[PDB]
């Protein structure tokens, strides 16, 4: 499609419109926070929070129909979805609350999905690499700590904003 | 990113918002109806034009910044672009008037481009295959009234809507 969806800006906001039941809000703010950070660490993109008003990336929690062309389908199949850079609905990320969000590995871990969604919200498509973050099918890490941006994710995203240096 | 990006209804609507100085208005209307037919003949879908109100596929001619994340670039480079099915901007098609739209093949034939574009509006993607309607690089083609779909495009479209009811 004519033009790689990418922020022509470097300083981006987000607004966590609401929170899931499955976790303590402070657990959700973190996930959302580290997830943003994995992209801050490998590029010059910087992100600020909004507690009102339309933000680039509006994060939220939904179920079934919820305002956009892609309803959720209950437990399983789709876990979330995000939209590439642009005005309005673009940049956004929605998580299906019919999935169980976790800080750990009990099932669907928020940090991990969130982190993949921001890839999309930044301009990343899926990768065909079994080890990468933008791979289309979710996979859980017995140990959250050994978590890293496969160098497949890093280039991909850098090919869009470049290395950290601050552009 | 995730989720089958097709219209869920077969009866899609469309509107020509405005025209190009380049060619008579009936030219443009006709290049557009054929564009639509190129896809009627190979699927179930049906189109009906509107002369007011918001339509699925909003068709218009523009230049440079014109209401979306992707302003046009002047003569050459990009000629048009269109959006997958869904709400608002989704489904619309836009034509860079910095280009010179022609009935024949002296310049950039409205029909061929319109044909490619509707395809996007319908959910199709660009091609790797080189003899198809979706290959990213445009090319003039005489005889027009005897235009045909490649199998790639054919396979592209039916993967989404199937064969025309039509036995
Ligand atoms: C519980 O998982 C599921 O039921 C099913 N769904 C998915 O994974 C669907 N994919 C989706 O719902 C979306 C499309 S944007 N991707 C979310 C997602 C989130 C995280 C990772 C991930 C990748 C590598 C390491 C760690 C995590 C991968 C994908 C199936 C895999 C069976
Ligand atoms: C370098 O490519 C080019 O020369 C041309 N530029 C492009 O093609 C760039 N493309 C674009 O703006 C859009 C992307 S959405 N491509 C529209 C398009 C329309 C019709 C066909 C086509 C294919 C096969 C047979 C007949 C026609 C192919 C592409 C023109 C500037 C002359
Ligand atoms: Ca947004
Ligand atoms: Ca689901
Ligand atoms: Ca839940
Ligand atoms: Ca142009
Ligand atoms: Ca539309
Ligand atoms: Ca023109
Ligand atoms: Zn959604
Ligand atoms: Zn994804
Ligand atoms: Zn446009
Ligand atoms: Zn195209």
């Amino acid at each position: 499609f004519p033009g790689i969806p990418k922020w022509r800006k470097t300083h981006l906001t987000y607004r966590i419109v609401n929170y899931t039941p499955d976790l303590p809000k402070d657990a959700v703010d973190s996930a959302v926070e580290k997830a943003l950070k994995v992209w801050e660490e490998v590029t010059p993109l910087t992100f600020s929070r909004l507690y009102e008003g339309e933000a680039d990336i509006m994060i939220s929690f939904a179920v079934r129909e919820h305002g956009d062309f892609y309803p959720f389908d209950g437990p399983g199949n789709v876990l979330a979805h995000a939209y590439a850079p642009g005005p309005g609905i673009n940049g956004d990320a929605h998580f299906d609350d019919d999935e169980q969000w976790t800080k750990d590995t009990t099932g669907t871990n928020l940090f991990l999905v969130a982190a993949h969604q921001i890839g999309h919200s930044l301009g990343l498509f899926h990768s065909a690499n079994t080890e990468a973050l933008m791979y289309p099918l979710y996979h859980s890490l017995t140990d959250l700590t050994r978590f890293r941006l496969s160098q497949d994710d890093i280039n991909g995203i850098q090919s869009l904003y470049g290395p950290p240096p601050d552009p």
